[PDB]
């Protein structure tokens, strides 16, 4: 049954998934290749994003003398899919991760939420990350090396636009126009203030406090609105605000002013809107936190005044697509220590999808409903439903996986 | 036999019930639809049909004009419009025949299902079309327009939700002109664009203000879309004002929507000057499919003298939502009929039926039962059989109508 | 039923893998072609259809002049270029029909009398709307008087199988200092060879004349669509002083137009007591070629400059070419061809043209990266059923020109036996 | 088991015939390739290999420089050169491994990616390690970050059958003056022709400068390995007096090196108000070509001795040739090809590469003399489970390119169901 071939053996090729998405599709294989250099603590982590639909594999992240994470670089698929597709369904997936340059070892799980959700990324602190001892792999050697493969977070899923540009022409050479992943949204609120007092003393300058923190993921396009209200009985202040959307590694990804120069009229309600549009080709690495900064001022103020204030409001953060399952959650961690410095962790992989050329394309690619095969979507449940008793993990200590390989290639 | 599969193939028989998993209780219902369209001068024409979408919007008949553009004639639709009656929907089948009842043998047709929207086509003349997809089975050539062409809707994805309608919602206001709806909305399309990164803006003072258009996109939509985001401006010049308005062009090239997003918004020198971007755009304002919108800045200096330069730089992103936009169906796939030669003042008659699975509004629920639907085990196995085999089968999106009619013989034997 | 014979005897349903030896990865595909042709006023003229061209040149149209002669009209296409996205190609199937489809404000008209021809155009000997119905005797690649408004089908019957696969003339990477520029890979294989021996000791003789002396030394019918090369070489000898030659090759349209001149001798002097060389190297690129070919002529113009009471003009020559037709011999390429000739259609009607041609195809390099290629479906006795079909051919009726309802007629008993 | 099959899918295990229609008697051999290429300082290169061509040419090797520019390092071909004892070749079946073999003496390193294109060398649009992975959409057809201890295995899969043999560029008997002079019948059957329209009354304009400007006209992409001809014919036209051109042709290697300039102009003076023929007729022999070619250009030198005030060096020009691929389109001549990259391997490491080639051959008039050919095994199912095998492909998980362990892994299989 060739699904079931292509979702256990992602290497040998893309099948149709036998669910009820009858789209007339076509059938693509894209494979990851790249040779990660390490650091000189000989540790690092990979985040992949297994059930990703479409070219973003993962992330590469080296850890450094101080303990923090430093991002190096993305991993994608051998082309860019949004120029040349529209749509697109992940079928299958599979990744090899090991060392080509005996030293070290690696520690390796699937954890059911998103990035900026896990308590703990350590080489060590992951393998509690999850409960399902067929999601989890410890201390393999790195020269051996570990496989990830992508299980299913439901079938049944609608294709996923992808983030491809559309037509338009404007002055600025630097313009940027796409149709983004957008259904099944993910979203977030958060209520900054709820009538927070805000006090101090003059200072020339400004006084800035950071209103707060939030942990968030998001890889692709997103909007931030809503609107914080301002009270004040003290005369010429005024308000500076700014939004940081913060990467993995700590490091400011964007930044958007939302407030500039804003004075507050005394006695009355001050308004303070967010419309934000954070669009896909400005995010450089996965960010996993937001924060709002408010610098307050007083022009003609002297040392003594008191500046203050009173604020309530809520944010609403969309990530467009965000909650399609694969798109965010769940997570695939690699991690390894140990490895010489200046080694390479070798990362090899292929990724099959159902795809809807875009319309250039489409002039040349015949599309199709795909082979009807009728017992494939029960054989797949019951295969998934004796996973334990199978032996089908999401990672794997990759000399593990090619007997299992083989174990099947029998029957 | 299989009803759904005998609805799916030949929708003028009548509805039935998707055999997937959506189970929830409905009603099954037929909403006709005709039209006697006439031919321009230039007796050429193109019909855009929306095979799959789930409600009453059918199409949009344009005429040819001789300077080469085309140019709105009006909205196809079912008999009755479903959202005054019903607040949720599914398409289940639909079939419409084209072809000409008038002479004031004259004509031509080409057809086409394209899997994009609207505004995606490279090509939209009378030959192009033929090259919009590469399968077989959705394009057909040069067919008399006596005889006629049938355009059989084929599904793009089952286990669908259903859609609310835009139906009216309970609402009193002091505006009689006040509408109150609820929308497609589950599954929206969502377009970003970035207008400029750090553009320079400069240009000598000019009584009046200068003018320029930011940019120009291709983007779809037939119903309710909002459009937010922000540009932000910064300036060393003092007494600068900018005008910003939003504009949505119709496939025809003509104005559907304007809006003003800025109004003599002055610009403060060393500082972000910001402008928002917080437009709704509902159903009942758009008058003809949108296929592009683009973005109008008129800088102006109100004490300014010859000789004078206005410059500042900008930086921003916009993200327009089309509510529901990606719900299969709903702005893709397109089936494109054009017909050429045909004499002017003739009629071209369209002529269809549109089947689905509908839950009635609070009124009509008061007498009209709704229930899960028949079990039929095989049915979507059937289905699933068929469609992968549409290609021995010929199974088409597009049909010359006699062959179309011989296919429902070698059906029903 | 097998695939083949299904897309064999009935185009419009799509592509299938020939059943052959030529095992090639490819891909299938299905292009239009679609036309609306106006009718001249004499009501008459003439459409060549290149049945078997494994590519998408489909045809081309000729309206018939009150003179007695053709004019071109306009090439007959698939909906879009195949060389701009594929390097190679094979013909799997092709049907086409042609009929009338109006009547103009102010009594319909006319018939349809269609022929397949085993050989390339310019070797039809009368292609006269009556003279047709004889290019060949078999009676099942002739129709005769069928009305226009019914329709003529033209159905492609294979010319060998096992052929392969053709160079589609597809661009390739060029840069260069002219705009108008132009570099393709071109159809090659099997080329077409004609061989002309212009003269051998050819004595010419006259009196001077201020401007020279004009004459054509050969006019050869000889069949081109896409590239061609021309080589050769001619010899002079002369005992005259003075002379110069101009040699000219113009290569002419089926309506008789001048569609290709190339200077091969340009004031050329001749050299008393000497043998002088006129070497021709001519590269004719398809894109110059903007009607099929059908003949060749070389002039050549002798001047006396010089001077000298009492010698006249004169000299001796010898030569041969080659004229190279790249691909040309590849079976569909320049044969066979089926020509569908109207009359008496009411002038400003349009004769419209549908139809559909299948291919396996190899995609070019920017697609090879989205498009994936197959072997085929293995399909044991589609071959032998093949071969079955066509030497029954006869006894079964199937024909390469129908009178459209009896085509159709033909399909339904086939979707039933 | 089918003795072909198991050539096809094991070529180390030997040759067979080809079970198809050209039934000619013929002989079979294995010929083995060895080579020990060394790893340059960036530890990264290329060998490109021709899977299908039919006789000693197995590939070229090429080392990455630090400025991102190959090298050509040399050629890869078979243990003896066929074309010295046979004149007619076909190819069978062929593998060939490539792997580091070494380490020295003062740590392993390095991956190999690897893909089989369907078209030729200068058609491919990315050559980098990482590019080549989209070079096609055949999951079969590329290997990504396989280690290079471990190694990869080219397997050579069918381009088409019945295909025709193929003449050799074996040496035929001649003398002659020069004792630098070659002769050879060279392969030819089923030629590639490119066709360059290299200017449209393009207008050239330019002030004068002692010794002359020069102009690319034009450069384009083209392959070949062995014997190509360039003909055609540039005409020039011009106002000014005293104009004198000089042509000259270029063939470029892969790495950009110039393999090849031939002079087509020298000192050609243009004449006023007349047309300037320039015609070329270069042949470049096998023997010439030092590694394979994938690009050709133009250059035109005009010098204007002359002099006249205000007068500018200026002239219009007109032109196609034609490049002719002697057997260029024979499938397996030029296309396929399967390029192998490696990256990160230890510098002065050596890459092992063995293989073994299958062929049905005709021996040459001298070993004709003591080796007798035959028809050939007849083998009725042969032709069919070859079919049934490459239809199955994807199913069947037969590649182009293997991570060795796993070709090994699929001969057991083999050797056993
Ligand atoms: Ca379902």
């Amino acid at each position: 049954v060739p699904f079931i071939r292509s979702l256990l053996m992602p290497t040998t090729g893309p099948a149709s998934i036998p669910d009820d998405t009858l789209e007339k599709h076509t059938l693509r294989s894209e494979t990851s290749t790249y040779n990660l250099t390490v650091g000189d603590t000989g540790s690092g982590l990979i985040v992949f994003f297994p059930g990703f639909p479409g070219s973003i594999v993962g992330a590469h992240y080296t850890l450094q003398s101080n303990g923090n994470y430093k991002f190096d670089q993305m991993l994608l698929t051998a082309q860019n899919l949004p120029a040349s597709y529209n749509y697109c369904r992940l079928v299958s997936r599979s990744l090899t991760v090991r060392s080509s340059t005996l030293n070290g070892t690696i520690n390796a799980v699937t954890f059911q939420g998103s990035l900026s959700e896990l308590t703990d990324v350590s080489y060590n602190g992951l393998m509690s990350a999850t409960a399902n001892i067929n999601d989890k792999i410890g201390n393999v050697l790195v020269g051996e090396g570990v496989t990830v493969l992508s299980l299913p977070t439901s079938y049944d899923l609608g294709y996923v636009r992808l983030g491809d540009p559309i037509p338009a022409i404007g002055l600025d050479p630097k313009m940027v126009a796409t149709c983004d992943s957008s259904d099944r949204p993910r979203v977030y609120t958060i209520t900054a203030a709820d009538d927070y007092q805000f006090s101090s003393q003059y200072q020339s300058g400004g006084v800035t406090i950071t209103l707060f923190s939030a942990n968030i993921d998001a890889i692709t396009s997103l909007s931030i609105g809503g609107e914080l209200v301002f009270h004040t009985s003290v005369h010429g202040l005024a308000l500076d605000a700014t939004i940081y959307l913060i990467g993995f590694d700590g490091t400011t990804v964007i930044t958007r002013a939302v407030a500039s120069d804003n004075g507050l009229t005394t006695g009355i309600d001050n308004l303070m809107p967010f419309n934000l549009v954070i669009p896909t080709n400005e995010i450089t690495q996965p960010i996993t936190s937001i924060k709002l900064e408010i610098v307050t001022s007083k022009s003609g103020g002297q040392a003594g005044d008191q500046m203050s204030w009173s604020a309530s409001g809520s944010l609403a953060v969309t990530i467009h697509g965000g909650n399609y399952p694969g798109a965010l959650r769940p997570v695939t961690l690699v991690a390894y220590e140990r490895v010489a410095t200046g080694s390479v962790v070798t990362v090899a992989g292929v990724s099959n999808f159902e795809l809807i050329p875009n319309p250039e394309l489409a002039k040349n690619l015949v599309t199709e409903y795909g082979r009807f095969d009728p017992g494939a979507m029960n054989y797949t449940k019951l295969i998934l439903s004796e996973r334990e008793r199978l032996g089908i993990k999401t990672v794997w200590p990759t000399r593990e996986y090619t007997d299992f390989r083989e174990y099947f290639m029998e029957v």
